[PDB]
Order: structure tokens, then C-alpha cells, then sequence
């Protein structure tokens, strides 16, 4: 199929459900790839299952660390050369109110939530800019970007953060003839080990109430908008959300 | 690629610009495609251009014309089996504010924007649903579904009636498990012979002020995301708007 | 409080529910008020209820009804003086799905709820510029201008064209200088005698999956913010979109 | 007139512009107002200028400064009884593109736009629930909100948050019937000192192609609505965004 021919794609928490999905469908589509996770022993097992090192590579990184995003471009362009797609993936989630967020629950999430994909569409812009790279940055957000969440206020807060801050990115990059895109991407309930793990999560998450179409996603769904996002095929579309949530949010 | 292996599409206004390159991307994908179109010298002649009758046929219609509706969902099944894909794409403009619009161009206007995308719509659902199609209804709207134009009063009006009209659809479809899918494309500025013919017009859409890439877009820019819909790669979304805009609506 | 000193007001669907909320905060707040409706005996009747003749009449009118519009907008103007406030208020619901939608019900819901308004929108824009009457024109949409509902499928059309139709008015008439404002205003549920005629309708939209607040609204929650549309206070909005919803299109 | 009869108001950068605006106009309705600031020479005078000290005070305070909201909530329940509306005005501005913000000014910005309007938000919850106070929270996002611009990446990031933190928090405590509502109100490009000490910045704001009225709005276009939010007449709206933007969002 080749839809990724010459791309080298940083995906972070590409270790686990969407991201190693997004990952899978890159290397299948002709991508090189560097996925990042907390745990060596999960990532580098995670790069193994996917292909062989000339196709993906494991670099172990928190994504609210400035110092490492550095690191991460230089070891990925070390591996495959200039760096053309960045996934901005890894995120945490606090199951509070606003009302009842924790001043310390407030600053871990948006660190990693918000403060990790500042940094990450920062660098992506100054390394990807100006190289005819066909460059894509994919900020993925969630439905939580659009509607509100009485149980997830810190979680809200950083997705409308991404959601608006990516539009901004992309008419600087557009405006600059950066050759540089920035579009957000916003899944509604994905089926995964997690959800798994939670009984009766993927249940609640199913009624019509939440997801009209009475079932969740899976991970491929979220991976097939991606790749769409990172090719050429997208050269167009720049400071757009596109939502793929069974239509939780068209009600 | 085959990306749109076994589906059989309908695709209105196919025979220019945006509707001839989904047309064209649909055959490339392996789906067997019925182009509609007003006049049959240009559309026999589309079809031919594009592939053989086995892989796409041109069938005479005008999208408001309420009859012609049932001969031509007829005709595709008659060529091709079941329909599983709709792309309501035939459109026309009125270059008028509402205060300077007559009602006659008013109500001609919305008989080929809205109610031609009514009637597709509603047969659509009524003949793919319960097939184990994996039927997708592609409503093309533009940037005018979501912002104004202070001289295309008429066609914002039919623009924002789709995007919404389509969620509803999405909505049901999914609530009855319909096994059909509905979603808005909303293209930009596209470059087409239309545009070409008009002096200064690419232009002045090209103004940062207008679209900030500063160049406007291309046919297959749409047909690449109408490929995505139609696919069972986007079994998940329904009820979403899809845009492809070069920044237009992020500023 | 004489928020609307001076101003003469047109309010189509004047004679009950929201319309008649409207009718009777604008009087208390200093404006001359023309209600339409179809009805005749309660036309009369809601007029005398809020004022006597030197504050608010009745004219007989559907709105669907082009050349009444002139007729409506003479009467008002002999009544009252040059009309200042139009508020494009009267409609009418189709509870049927996209699918089960008879084209009869089509035609008949947007003759109200978009022609009407269309004409309402055009003739003020015309007969009330360029005269430093501070002019505003509120158009009636509704949260199903923003969602879907699977069983409101032609409502959904007439609410999505009125919202963003009104922005191109709004447009055009500011960069025009029309002296001439276009907002649109979006009630969520709200009880009316019609409300509760239809048995358990109001239990329904106070489902906490519909309206979070647990309860529906009341006509005067739509009046308040028609007051401020309506007032030189809200002489910098043009083009927006106000929902009073008890929280539904914030889930 | 009376609107905000009984009402307790605290105004963030209540001392300036837009906050001094409200703070006038919500006296002039009646609520007791705490304005805070971070100069005392500046906030003791704006105080003085618009009432007495049983109609208004000052309170000095930076909005990113936890341990103060706590002091501010005290401070405001022993000079006018318990406090019924919160207004998280207090914002700074970084003149900067995502590319070339560095990560002291994203955290300045975030600290005072994001983290003071949730400890503020928070807060206000706890201290306003189940008091019969018909308690509002007003949080100023901005048309930044809504809309990217190229050179306001981190302020683009804040207004997204309010934003959709605020949608989260609307829910809660309709959800939990607390009697509070939370609202966004998304100005455009307001007058004020401080635009005013920004050379051309008023002439580029008033192009068409920024806003379409061709002007800038006044501070009092943004105390309207504030006093129509913080009102009873308000009841049913929470959760919605209200712009006031002289059409910027409407093109
Ligand atoms: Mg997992
Ligand atoms: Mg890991
Ligand atoms: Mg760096
Ligand atoms: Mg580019
Ligand atoms: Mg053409
Ligand atoms: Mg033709
Ligand atoms: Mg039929
Ligand atoms: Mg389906
Ligand atoms: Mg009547
Ligand atoms: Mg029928
Ligand atoms: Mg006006
Ligand atoms: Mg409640
Ligand atoms: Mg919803
Ligand atoms: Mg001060
Ligand atoms: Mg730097
Ligand atoms: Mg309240
Ligand atoms: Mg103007
Ligand atoms: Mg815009």
C-alpha cells in the first residue's frame, strides 16, 4: 500500500492501544518508526512485536520531559534520519470533578497532557520546518476536547488546551510556508487492556446514552485517521479536528 | 490498494472537478462506481475517461428531481448489486447576500443543496440499511457549513441545514443498527476549470486573509478523505464533520 | 428599567409560549411590540393580555407567507413607526426521522421554519438599515441547530441552515454598515401548554441524559437574553450564537 | 434597575478594563463587589471611583496565587456576607507563536490564565453549593477560544481550557443540583488603556478581515453580558460559551 513512503514517525505512548496501533498501521503503510513509553521492558517488547529495528525502534521517555524531547528527535533521526510525522499520544487521565482535583493531580495530568505536547509541536516545528519533508504533527485529543465531563475537569482543561493551541501552530506553519501541518485527532470510547481490566467500563461506555452506535471503538480506528493525517493524502486539511467517536458527540 | 474493495457507489455531480476525482479514487480503490450529472454528452464521456462500464457508468439526473431518485439507485443495482456508498456531492452557488437574494434563486438553490441531499439521504438509508454493506452516506458540504459568506446567503443556508440534517440521519442510523454511516465533508478552495475560467478568482481565495497555506486546494484533496469515509477503515465515525480547508475556519 | 426605550419590535409566533415571554419583557422593558400569529381570537386576546393598542397589537400572519411579510412590516410601522427589532421566532416540528420523513412534511416544515425566517431576515435587513435605529434581527434557532435528534431529521435541516444563514446576514450587514445586528438564539427544552399537552414529554428532557439540570426551562428564560439582543447593550454581538439549555449540548 | 439584587460579586483584574467594566455595572445593579489586582496605588482607587465600601472594595491578590483565593473567599464573606458570583477575569498575554514561546513564558501564561481560573473555579464550587444564592461563575475565555492566532500559541492554549474545563464544571454541579452555573464569555477585541498603549494594535484589530463591524468593541460591551450571566435571569444557561466579538468568529 506504501501511503507512508519515506515517513519517519515519532509516536508517543506508541507502546499500548492506540498508540501501537498508530504505530502498527505506520510500519505496515512503509513508515519508519520510534514509539515512546515509560518502561523499557513493555517498549522495547512493544517495538519487537511490531518489526525489526529498520522499520521501529523503542525510546524510553516521558513525554512532560523538555530535556528528553531533544533526545528523542536526535536518537530518531539517528536510526531512520529527519523526522517528517509526529504523534503526540501519551496522556494520563484523573477521575475527579474539577471541584474535587487536587492542586497535585491538576499540575501531574497537565504536565503530561498539555506541558508534553507544547513541547513536543515546539521542536517537531523548528526540526520539521523547511525540509520538503511533507511534515504532520497529530495532536491527539479525545470527545473531551468538545464536551465537558462532570468526573474529568483536569482532563477537559488539556484536551480544549491542545484542541485550540494545535489550530494556532497550524496558520503559524501555513503562514510561514513551513511545509509543516498540525491537526487534532479525537477518539470517542477505544476498546483496550485498560478498559478491559475495569468490569463493567466498556458496558456503560456502550449505551446509547454515550456511544449511539452500542459498542466502542478499537484501536485501528483511531490508527486508520492517522495515517490518513500523516500522508500527503492530507496536504490540505491543517488546523482541522477530525472526531471518530461511534457519535457520542453528534447528540 | 483495494481500499474500497466489493462497495458500490452513487456518487452525484460526478462528472467534474471534486465529484470526478472521488469517482476516479473510488475505481482506482476497486469500488464500482454510477456518476450522475445534467447532461449526458459530458457524462458519458466522464464515465469512459475514468474506466470501462464493468468499473463505472454515468446515469442522467438532476439531484432534485424527487423520482429520478428510485431509477437511480434502480440503475446502480441493476449494473453493479446493492449500493453501500452515497456521495451526495451536486451542488449549485448563488453569488447573492441574503438581503440581495430573490426568492426564485432562493428555492432553486435549496431544491439541488438541501432537498436533492434529503431525498439521497432518506433513499439511501431506506436501501443500504440491514445489508451487511458497511454503508456510508458522504454528505458534501464546504467551509460555508460553518461559517458565513456575506454573498452566499442561500448556500450557507443549505450548508449548515446538511451539516446538522446529517447528524440526525447518523443518529437514527446508528440508534436502529442500520449498519449504515453518515458524515459531512467540508472542503475549502479547490482548484477546478471552473475556478480556472474565472479571472483573479484562485487569487483572491489564495489571500492568507482567505486560506493561510496561500494556495487553495486540488480535487483529490476531497476525494482522499471521501476514500476514508466510504472505507471500513472509518466504521467508528458517524454523525462528524470532516474538513479540508487549508486553515480557512482555524483563524 | 427602559432597557429598550424607543425600540419597535416585530415578534413572529408572538401570541404564545416563548414568543409570548418575548412580547411581554420587551413592553415592560419600553419597546412597542407587533405579535403575529395564525389565529385571530387568540391573537386579540394575547395582545390585550400584556398592553393596550399604544404598546402591542396582534397582525394575522404565517410566516411561511411572503407577501404578508410586507403587509406585517407596513401595519407595524403605522402602529408603531419605523420597526427597529425583528425576532424571527415562529416555527413548527416534524417528529419523524430523516428516513421516515415524507416529502409533503419537508416542504411544509422549512416553508416555516427557513423560508420564514429567510423572508423575516431579508425584509428587516432592507426596511431597517441605514435609519441609527441600533436594529437587531434574533433568529429562533434551538440545541438542534448545533445536534442531532434521530426523530427530528427535517428540524434538524431548518435549525443548522437558520444558524449559520444569520451569520452571513450578520456579515453582510456589518461590513456594510448597516447599522443592523443578526444573532441567533438556542433554547433547549422549554415548557410551554404545547409541552404539556404531549404526556410525558417534559419527564423525557429532564432526563439528566438530556438536560444535566434535571428540569426543563420556562418562556422567560428565552425572553432575558432576547431583551439583551434586542438592547444597545449588545451592540458589539453580531454573527453569534447563544443556547440556554440547562447544560444539553455541554455533554 | 436592580438586576443583581442581594448578589456577592468577586471580579479577578477587576481594577482595569474589562474587569473594572463589570465591577461598575454590576454596582450599578445592586451586587456588592471585591475587586482584586496585584497593586494596591491602583486597586484602592478603582475601588473608591466606583462606589463606596459597602458597594465595593479591593482586595489585592495574583489570580495564580493558591493560599490567596482562600484569603480573597474570607476576606469578601466578611465585608458583604457569603459570596454568590465569581467573575475569573485576571489574564496575561505572551506575544509569542507554539514555535518560539519558551517554556517560562508558557508557564507565566498557564499560571495565571489556566491554574488561577480553576483554583478560582474550584473554589467557588465548595464555598457557593447548596446556599440558595443562585451562585454564577463567569470564566473570561476569549474569541482564543475558539479560533487559532499564529502569534498567541500559549494565551490560544489558556482560553481553550476555560473553555472546556468550564463545560466540566457546569455539568458537575448541574448534576449535583449545587445551585451554580459556569459560563464562558468570549470577547473579541475590546478598548482599553492598555490596547491603546500598543501602537496600531486597535487600527490591525479593526481591519475587516479581523473584525468585520470595522471597530473594536468598549469595556461595557463585555459588562452587559456579565450582569445578564451573573443575574437569575440566566437560570437556565450553564455550560455555553457567549461571544461578543463584533462577527470576528462569524467568517
Ligand atoms: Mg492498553
Ligand atoms: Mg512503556
Ligand atoms: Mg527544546
Ligand atoms: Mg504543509
Ligand atoms: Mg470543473
Ligand atoms: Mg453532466
Ligand atoms: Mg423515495
Ligand atoms: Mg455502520
Ligand atoms: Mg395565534
Ligand atoms: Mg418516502
Ligand atoms: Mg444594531
Ligand atoms: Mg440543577
Ligand atoms: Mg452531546
Ligand atoms: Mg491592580
Ligand atoms: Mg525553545
Ligand atoms: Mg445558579
Ligand atoms: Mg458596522
Ligand atoms: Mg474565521
Amino acid at each position: 500500500s506504501n501511503r507512508l513512503d519515506g515517513k519517519v514517525a515519532i509516536i508517543t505512548g506508541g507502546t499500548l492501544g492506540i498508540g501501537l496501533a498508530i504505530a502498527t498501521k505506520f510500519v505496515e503503510e512503509g513508515a519508519k518508526v520510534m514509539i515512546t513509553g515509560r518502561h523499557s521492558d513493555v517498549g522495547e517488547k512493544a517495538a519487537k512485536s511490531v518489526g525489526t529495528p529498520d522499520q521501529i525502534q523503542f525510546f524510553q521517555h516521558d513525554s512532560s520531559d523538555e530535556d528528553g524531547w531533544t533526545k528523542l528527535f536526535d536518537a530518531t533521526e539517528k536510526a531512520f534520519g529527519p523526522v517528517s510525522t509526529l504523534v503526540n499520544n501519551a496522556g494520563i487521565a484523573v477521575n475527579k470533578s474539577v471541584e474535587e482535583t487536587e492542586t497535585a493531580e491538576w499540575r501531574k495530568l497537565l504536565a503530561v497532557n498539555l506541558d508534553g505536547v507544547f513541547f513536543g509541536t515546539r521542536l517537531g516545528i523548528q526540526r520539521m520546518k523547511n525540509k520538503g519533508l511533507g511534515a504532520s504533527i497529530i495532536n491527539m485529543s479525545s470527545i473531551e476536547g468538545f464536551v465537558g465531563d462532570p468526573s474529568l475537569g483536569a482532563y477537559n482543561a488539556s484536551k480544549g488546551a491542545v484542541r485550540i493551541m494545535s489550530k494556532s501552530a497550524a496558520l503559524d506553519c501555513a503562514l510561514k510556508d513551513y511545509d509543516v501541518r498540525v491537526n487534532t485527532v479525537h477518539p470517542g470510547y477505544i476498546k483496550t487492556p485498560l478498559v478491559d481490566d475495569l468490569p463493567g467500563a466498556e458496558e456503560a461506555m456502550s449505551q446509547r446514552t454515550k456511544t449511539p452506535m452500542g459498542h466502542i471503538g478499537e484501536p485501528n480506528d483511531i490508527a486508520y485517521i492517522c495515517v490518513y493525517l500523516a500522508s500527503n493524502e492530507s496536504k490540505f486539511a491543517t488546523g482541522s479536528e477530525f472526531v471518530v467517536d461511534g457519535g457520542y458527540t453528534a447528540q
